[PDB]
C-alpha cells in the first residue's frame, strides 16, 4: 500500500486575434518543458469580448495588445512587437521606399475594421493621419487582409509576430519600415486585482517577456 | 492623342477561417498570374454570417465547406479535404494508434465551438459519437485548438489544408489517420442564382479545383 502525500494546475487564457495563432506557439513549447503540470486552456476573442469573460471570472489572464480601455485590471507589460508594412513583389516598383503616405495613392493602404485593436496601434503607432489613403472595404481577419495585399491591392501593417512565425511565406510579399519611429505595439498581460494567482501570472508574464 | 477604346474586375468573395487562412494563399498566387487584372476583396466571417451577407449582395461569392445550409444558392463541389487527427508528440505514447475512440480518455477530445462547421464536418465524417469523450472546454479557433493539443491535453481533428501550410509547424505534433473512411470534407463555391458572374464563378471553381 502507500501513504497518501503556483505553475501547476489549471489557468484558462485569452488572447486577441493578432497574437494568438503566433506567440501562444512559442509560449505553449516554452512551458511544455519548464512549468509540465501548467494545463493552459485557451481563448480567442476580441479585446472587447475578452475583458468581459475576465471580469466576470470566465478567464484567469489575457494576454493583450496594449493601450486598450482596461480599468479596474491589473496589468504587466512584457515586451513590444514591431510593425512593418508590406507590398507585394509586383506592386514594389509602384511604391517607393522610403514610404511616405502622402506619396501613396488614395485608398491604397487596407486595415482591418474597427474592433480590430491592430488597426487603432498600428495607425497611431505609424502616424497615418490621412484618411484619404485608407481603402474604404474593410478586413476582416489578419490572413485575408495580407492576402489582398499579396493580390497586389495596396499595402497594410502588420506585426513582427506574424513575421516571424511565416505568415508571409509563399506570398511574394516585400516586408518595409513604416513612418515615425521604430513603431511597435505593447504586450502586456492582464488580470483581475482579487485573483488569487498573481504569482503564478507574474511567473507567466517572465515566461512571455523572454519570447519577445 | 489617341482613339478611345469575365476575369477581371473586382470580386468580394467570403470564405470561413478553417479555410481562409490556407487554401486562399494559393488561390492569390494563381490568380495573380492567371487572371492578373481580377482584384479580389476578401471576407472572413462564420458560415451563417457570410451566406446573409452572400443573399444581401454584399459578397459576390463564398468559399466554404460543405454541406451546410444554403436553400437558395447555387454551389458547385470543387474538392475534398482530407481530415486528420493530431496529438502532440509527448502524448504519443499515452494514445495507441490506430485510434479507437473507446480506448481515449474521457474528455479528451477538443473541438471548436458550434457555429464551427469543423466541428459538425469532422465530428460526422469521422464517426466520433460518444460524447463522452468530448472536453467540455470549447476552442474558439483552430490555432488555439492545436495549441490545446499542442500543450499535451488531447486531441482533436484538423483538415489537411491547414497542414500542408505549416499549421502544425514547430509545435511537436504527430499526424494520425482518424477512424472510419479516408474521412474528408467537401469544398464548394456558393453565390446567387440571379447574379450576372456565372462565368466568373465557374473559372474560379476550375482554379479552385486543382488547388485541393
Amino acid at each position: 500500500g502507500a501513504m497518501e502525500l503556483s505553475m501547476q494546475g489549471q489557468l484558462k487564457l485569452g488572447c486577441i486575434p493578432t497574437i494568438a495563432p503566433f506567440l501562444l506557439c512559442d509560449l505553449v513549447q516554452e512551458i511544455n518543458q519548464r512549468f509540465p503540470q501548467l494545463n493552459l486552456l485557451l481563448r480567442e476573442d476580441t479585446t472587447t469580448n475578452l475583458l468581459t469573460a475576465l471580469r466576470h471570472g470566465e478567464l484567469d489572464v489575457l494576454i493583450l495588445a496594449l493601450p486598450v480601455e482596461i480599468d479596474g485590471m491589473e496589468s504587466r507589460v512584457v515586451g513590444q512587437d514591431p510593425f512593418k508594412m508590406v507590398i507585394s513583389r509586383h506592386q514594389a516598383g509602384a511604391i517607393k521606399v522610403p514610404i511616405k503616405y502622402d506619396d501613396l495613392p488614395d485608398e491604397s493602404v487596407f486595415l482591418l475594421e474597427k474592433g480590430h485593436c491592430l488597426t487603432e496601434h498600428a495607425v497611431s503607432a505609424c502616424k497615418l493621419t490621412d484618411k484619404e489613403k485608407i481603402n474604404p472595404f474593410s478586413a476582416t481577419s489578419l490572413h485575408t487582409l495580407v492576402q489582398m495585399v499579396a493580390n497586389g491591392l495596396g499595402t497594410t501593417f502588420i506585426p513582427q509576430m506574424a513575421i516571424d512565425h511565416g505568415l508571409l511565406d509563399n506570398q511574394n510579399l516585400v516586408v518595409i519600415e513604416p513612418p515615425g519611429q521604430q513603431a511597435y505595439r505593447d504586450i502586456g498581460l492582464v488580470w483581475r486585482p482579487s485573483s488569487s494567482r498573481s504569482k503564478t501570472f507574474n511567473q507567466l508574464a517572465e515566461v512571455v517577456s523572454e519570447l519577445l
